C-alpha cells in the first residue's frame, strides 16, 4: 500500500492577494517539510480554504480567485514534482461564466506535476456559502500503491449518497478535505459511516479556525474499510499519518458476502428496483413534504442576496 | 412526546409450531410486564425473529410461515389493545404467490388492536436469508406522541439511502427491529447513529439474543437524537432500553435549520436539483459496480441454497 | 488498606416465603465460595432485594417481611461470623408501628457476628415503592483497614445531599446496595463517582439483576477512588463480582492536606462565612417547596395502583 | 428553544489597566464576530477572569478593579444591545464596603442592554483565591427562549449545594464560568451531575491559561438535563455552541415520578425533614467536619496572603 | 489472510469424568456448529479450562487429568477433521513423570486432524494454581493464510517477555485462550493490545465465561498489529468474536517499518547488541526482586497447596 | 506521598547557541512559575529535546551540544536549589570520545543542585536519530516522598524489558520524558502497560513542536495497577497529580494472584524462564533480519558506516 499524510493546516486571516501568495508558499514549505519528516510518504493533503481562508467579506472578489489550472497551481504541480509525491489542494475557482458565483474546487496532483483529478464543491455549505454547485461531478484517479482516489469536501461529507456515488465510480481511498467546524462529532461520525457503507477507507482532515480564524478546529481522521478509526487527531498544524492498504479493502468488496452492502443496494441476481416505487432525485424533482414551511432556503441570513446570479465580486 | 421500551429478546430455540406458539405467548406476557413496569410507555418494540427464531434448516417451511395478518398477528393485536399500546413485532410471512419464498415482514399495531403499518424487509441478509425481497416500499405511519413511525429490518439499516427514504416520506422516528449480529456489533452502533445524522430523526434499535440452541446474548437496543447523540445503550437477553422521545424537536430543526439541514441540500444544492447523477443507474434498474464479474458470493450456495430461484425449501 | 467484594447478585423470582429462605441460604453460600475464592476479602456486599425480591403484589404481605433483627439476620451473622468478614445485607423490615408501611433496611454484619450498622432507606424510589421513609438517619460505623462504613440503597445515591450527609459525619467508603435499574444505568456510573468526588470518599456499589421469570441482566458493579476515578467496573451480568483494593486512609489525608479541591470543608468556610446563602433554610425547617409544584402530575402512587392515604396497605 | 455560544477565552496577562481595557475591546469585538458567524445565537458566554485576568500579584490592586455598573460594564451591555444577545462576563468588583475585599462578580445582560442578573462567587476557589464571599446568593433571571438562566463560577460548581439552590430558585439552564483548571476530568464530571441531579441543562466553559505564553488550559461543555453531554470542547478560541430546549426540562420536572429527585428530596406527602435530624447544621451556620482540627489548608498562607482578614493587596 | 472465531465458552461445575466428557461434546458440538454459521472460518479458538472447569478441590486428582495427545484429544482431531478447521483447545495434562504435578496446556489441530503445535504454560497463576512450570518452551507453527500461530494460557499474557519469545521464532498471530478473571479484567484488554504492538503482531484472545455454576468472565478480543482493538467481546457466554485476520501486513511492517521497528530495535540499539540491562541474571537463572525477603506470598499455602513440590491432590 | 508536575513545554525552533540559551532560561522561569503556582510540588519534569530542539541539520554540530556537567546544567541545579523542588532535565550530550556520537541524556537533579541521576538513552529513535546508544544502563535514584524514581526518554518506552529493568533496580516511579510524536495511541498504551507490567507508577510527558510554526505534538500519570489517573489535552499543558509510592511498594510485598513481576523469575518455582537468552550473549537475532528495508540511516541521509558525522 502506500503512507498517507494530512495536515490541519492553519488558516491565518486573509486581507489581500498578498497574504494568499503568503498562504501558498506556507504550504509549499508544509509539502517540503512533510517529505523530509516522513521519506515514505505518497500523498499529502492539505484542508479547504488553505490557499485562500474564509472572508466572507472579500471571497467572492476577483483579488480573492484564482484559475484553475493557472500559475498558483503550477506552484503547487511544480513542488510534487520535486518532492516526488501527490498531493491535494484548495482553490476557490474563477466561474470561466462570469454572471455564475465561483466554485469551491479540489484538485489532485499527482509525482509527475500533473493535475489528475479536478472537482467542484457538489454540496456548498448552505445558506453560508455563496460557491455555485459543481458541475464536474464526483470524479475518481488513480493514485498511488493501488488505490482510487476520489475527494469531497467538507459538507459534501454529510451526504452519504456522494460516498456512495465515488464507490460507484472505484474508489477506495475517500478523501475529505474541510473544513467547518458545530458539527465535529457529526465529523468523526460520517468518517466512519461514509467509509462501512462503501467498504473504503476514509482519510479526512479540518482546517483550524475560529471566527472561523483561531488555529484550532481540524481532526485528521483515518478510517478502516470496515469503519474502525485507525488515526485520530486532536483540534493547527497537526499531521495525521498512517498506512493505507487499498487492497485489502478491494478484496473484502469481492470476497464478503453478509455484509456486502454496497452491492446488495442494485442486488436486494436479486431485484433490480430498490423503491423507488412509481427516483425523484433522479428526475430532478426531490421535494421533501415540509419544504413549504422551512425557515432556510436561501442565504439572505447571512446577508446574501435571493435572486442569485454573480454577487461579491 | 412519548415514552418507547425496546427489548432484547431472547432468540428463541425453535423446532416446531408448538414452539412458536409458545414464543408469541412469551412475547405477549411481556408486552403486559413492560406496561406494569412503565405505565407511561406507549411504544413496545420486539426485535426480528422474535416469533419464529431462526431454524435455518426448517424457517423456509409452512410450519414455520405465518399470515399477515393472521391468527398469530390477531393475538398481538388483543394484547396491544389490552395493554393500550402501540407495539412492534416480526414475522417471517407465507407470499401470496406460492411460486415464490416467504417475506421477512415487520408489524406496528396501535392500541386499539389495529395494523397501522406493515412492512416487507427490502434488503434481506443475503447470503444467509432466503427471504424475498419486499414489494412495499418503505412504509410511514402515525405513532404516538406526535410521531412519524417507520421500521427497518436489521441488515436494511445498513442502508443509508433507506434510511433517506423514510425520512424522505416524514419518519421522525426510525425503527430497526434486529436479529444480527456479533460481526457487525460496532457497525450496527455506527449506523444507528448516522441513520438518525443524515436525516434529523431519532433512531429506535434493538436487537435479539440466544440464536443457537443457547447462546442468548447480542442485544445492544439504542436510541439516538436527531443530531446522531446516543442517549440510551443497552449491553445484555431481556435487557429493555427506555427513553423519552421527543419528535417534535426534530421536525422543528427540519424546519429550522440551515447549516446542517442535509436532507435538503440534498436535492437543492433554489439550487440544482440534479446531483450528479451524470442519467439515474439505481432508479432505472441497472445499478452495477465494476467489480462484479469477480465477486465470490452473488447467490446462496455458500449456505446450500439453490440458484435458480422460485419457491423451495418446502 | 483491605480487600472488598461485590457481588451482581441474581434475585429469581419470589412468590412465597419458602423462596426467601432459598434466596437466605444463597446469598450465605455466595458468601462463603466469595471468602474461598478470595480469602483476604473483609467485606463482602450484596444488592437491595437480594433477600425477598421485588414481587411487587406481595412485598408488602407479612409472609414477605422479616425482623431486624430476627432469625434471618441471625443466619447472615452466623454466616459472616464463619467467614470472619463484614457483610452487607438487605432486609424489608416489618415496621414495629404495625399501623406503618414497612422499612427498606441495610445492615452491616462484622466478622465477630454483631450487627453494627443498621440503615433504614431515607429516600424510596417513589412512585414505584411504598417503603416507609426511614427513621435513622445516616449512621457511620467502623469498618476493616481503617475505614468508616456508611451505606445508602439505590435511589438514596442519586441525592448528593445525602453523600454529604454520610460524609460529614466521618465516612471515607461510601456503598451503594441497589435493586435498579435500565432507566438510569448511565446516571447510576455518574453518581457513583460524583458521590466520590464531592467527599472525597471512596464509593463501592453494586446492583441487582433479575425479576420477570427467567431473566437476570441489571446490575453494573462500580468502584470509584476519591477523586471520582472509577477503579473497577463491572458489567451487567448476575453474579458477576466486583473486587479491588481500598486505601481509605488516603481519602483521610486528600481531606486534612488539601486546599484548592477540598470541597467539603469550602461549604461551611466560604475563617470564611458560615451562612452558606442560604440567604430561607427551607429543607431544615421542613418547608422544602418548589416552584412548580401545583402543576406535578406524580406526586402519590396511583399510578402503580397504591392507595394515597397513607397508613398500612397491601397486607 | 435557543441557540447558545460558549467562548474558551484566552487567559490575558496583564499588567496594566490598558490591558484590561484591551481584553474588554476583545471580547467586544469577539462577541460580534460570534453573532455574526452566528446568526441565531441569543446567548454568547466569557469565562471568569475573561475581563482581568489572574495577575495574582496584581489582582487586589485598586488599578485591576471595576464597578458595577460602571464604563466597562455598559460598554458590555452596549454591545448586547447592538447584536441583539444575551450576554455572560465577568468581573473583578470593587467592594463598596472599604473594609473588605474585592468580589469575584460575574453579571447577564440582555439584548436591551439591561444587566437582569448580578451574582457575586459564593466559594471562592480558596486558599488561591483572596475575593470576599458573594452575599447576593444565588440569582436566577429569564432568558431566551423560555429559559431560565443562573451563573456560578468555577469553584461554585463543585458544590451541588449550589445547583440545587439555582434549581429551586427555577433555574432550567445552569452557567458556569470558569478560570481553572489539575481539575480537568472533575469539570466534566461535575457538569454532568449538576445538570441530572437538578433535571437542568448546564453550560459550562473555562478560560484558556495564563503566562503571558501558554493560554489553553480547560474545555467546554453543555449537557442535557439527564447529565447526557451533548457538545464537548476539546485551547483557546473554541466556540461551543448548541440548541438548547428549555420547556422540555421544565416538562420533565413536571412529568417525572421515578427519577424526580429534586422533588424526592423534599418529599421523601412524604416526610419533609430529610433527617438531617441530626446534622442540621448549615442552616444556623455550624457546619463544621469532624477532622477540621488536623487540616493543613485553612488560611490562605501558603500563597502569600495574610491571615487576619480585612482590606489587603491595594 | 483468514477467519478466526472465539469463543466465550461457559463451563459449569465439574463434579466427575463424566462431567469432562459431557465438555468435550458439548465443545465438539459447539467446533461445528460454528462452522456451519461461519463457512469460511479457518481457526476456532476455545479458552482455558473449558475442557475440565476449575474444580480446585478435584483439578489435581487421577479422574480430572488427560493425556495429551489421548483418547479425548483424538475426539477434538476428528471433529477439526470432519469441518476442516483448525482448532484450538484445553486440557490439564498429567504429567509423565508421576512424582510432579500435572501440565496445563493447550493444543493447536490441524483441518486434517493433526497436532501441530502442543504448548505447557510456562507461567503458572500463582498462587492459585498448582500446575507445574512447562518444559516445552514458547512453540510457533503454522497456520491458515501464511499465519504463524503462537499459543499462551491466560496469565502468560501478563508477561511481556513471552510474547516477545513467541514473536522471536516467528509469530505473527499470538493466540491467548483464557480462565481467569474479574479481578484482572482491564489489565486483560491492557496486555493483549500491549502484546501486538510490542512484537508487531496480531493478537486473537478469548476468556472463558464460567467456572462456578457466574457464567460471565469472558472477553473475546482481537488485535492488529499496532495495538488497535478490532473485535471486543462485549460480553457474555457463547460469544463469539469473528474477525478476518491479514498475517503478511505484519510481516510487512516488521520487513518495512523502520521508525517502530521495536522488535528490531531492541536487539540492535548495526546497534549495540549488549542490551546494558542483565536482568536479562534471568539468563544464568539468578532473577532476584530486591524485596522478596518481605513478601507475604510465595507459595500456595494461602488457597491450602503444600510447600514441599512433587505430586499432591491425588 | 509527593506532588508531580509534568509540562508538556513547546520547543520552537533551535537555529543557534543563542537559542539553546533561550531555552535554558524559558525552562529555569518555567520551573520557578511552576513552583509558584503549585507549592506543594517537588518533582517538576520537562520534555526531551526542551533544552536544544530538533533542528536535524545541526542537532549533531558541536556548537548544539553541551557537557554533563556543565555550567548550562549548573543553570538547572542551581534553580532547582533555589526552588526546593527535584528537576528532570533534556541534554544532548557531547561525547568524551570525540570519534563517536553524542548521548540522548537525561538527568535527575534534588533540591540540593546535586544531579543523582544520569541516563544516556539506551534506545535511539532509529532510523531518525543519531545518537550513540548509552553505556551507563538504566539507573535508578532517590526521590521525594518515598519514590524510586528512573527516566527513560521517548522511544525507551515502547521497550517493556526496559521498564522491567527500571523496576527491578527498585523503581516504584517511573519517568518518560519525551519528543514524538504517529505514535500517539500506542505511547498511552504503552505508560499504562509499562505500570502494570511491573506494579509502579508513570509519569509521562511529550515535547511539543519544531515546524517553524507548529508546536501542537501530542502528559500522562498512571496507577500502578495502569489505569490512567491524569491525561493532558497544548504546548505549555500542565499534568499534575499526587503519587503514593508506597502502595505501589505494598502491591509488590502483598499481593499473590497480581504479583507478575515476581512470577517471571519464579515460575521457589523454575528459575529458567525458557532461548531471552540471546540478548544476554548479545547474540539477538530475528528470522526476518535479512529482507528488512530499514536497517540503516541512510532514508534520513545519515552515512551508514558510524563514527562523528554532522558536526
Amino acid at each position: 500500500g502506500f503512507l498517507v499524510a494530512a495536515i490541519q493546516f492553519p488558516v491565518p486571516i486573509v486581507n489581500s492577494r498578498k497574504d494568499i501568495d503568503h498562504n501558498i508558499e506556507s504550504i509549499i514549505r508544509t509539502l517540503h517539510a512533510t517529505k523530509a519528516g516522513y521519506p515514505g510518504v505518497e500523498l499529502i493533503i492539505f484542508p479547504e480554504y488553505s490557499t485562500q481562508g474564509l472572508n466572507t467579506a472579500k471571497w467572492l472578489s476577483e483579488e480573492f480567485l484564482l484559475d484553475v489550472p493557472g500559475k498558483e497551481t503550477e506552484l503547487y504541480a511544480k513542488a510534487c514534482k520535486e518532492a516526488k509525491v501527490y498531493g491535494v489542494f484548495s482553490i476557490m475557482e474563477r466561474n470561466p461564466d462570469s454572471n455564475k458565483n465561483p466554485y469551491n474546487t479540489a484538485i489532485i496532483i499527482d509525482p509527475q506535476g500533473e493535475i489528475i483529478l479536478k472537482y467542484r464543491k457538489l454540496f456548498p455549505w448552505n445558506p453560508i456559502e455563496p460557491w455555485y454547485p459543481g458541475d464536474l461531478g464526483m470524479p475518481v484517479c488513480e493514485g498511488p500503491g493501488g488505490s482510487k482516489l476520489a475527494v469531497c469536501i467538507s459538507h459534501d461529507g454529510m451526504i452519504p449518497e456522494l460516498a456512495r456515488e465515488a464507490a460507484y465510480k472505484g474508489c477506495n481511498v475517500y478523501i475529505r478535505i474541510s473544513g467547518y467546524s458545530q458539527v465535529n462529532d457529526q465529523w468523526i461520525l460520517t468518517n466512519r459511516s461514509n467509509a462501512w457503507h462503501n467498504l473504503m477507507y476514509t482519510v479526512s482532515v479540518n482546517l483550524a479556525g475560529y471566527d472561523n480564524v483561531f488555529y484550532y478546529f481540524g481532526e485528521g481522521q483515518i478510517c478502516n474499510f470496515d469503519g474502525t478509526t485507525l488515526v485520530q487527531g486532536h483540534r493547527p498544524w497537526e499531521i495525521v499519518t498512517g498506512e493505507i492498504y487499498p487492497k485489502m479493502a478491494d478484496n473484502a468488496r469481492l470476497s464478503w458476502g453478509l455484509e456486502n452492502n454496497i452491492y446488495n443496494l442494485g442486488h436486494r441476481g436479486g431485484e433490480h428496483d430498490a423503491g423507488l416505487t412509481y427516483k425523484d432525485l433522479a428526475a430532478g424533482k426531490y421535494k421533501l413534504p415540509w419544504e413549504d414551511h422551512m425557515k432556510i432556503k436561501d442565504g439572505s441570513i447571512y446577508g446574501y442576496p435571493t435572486t442569485g446570479g454573480r454577487f461579491g465580486k
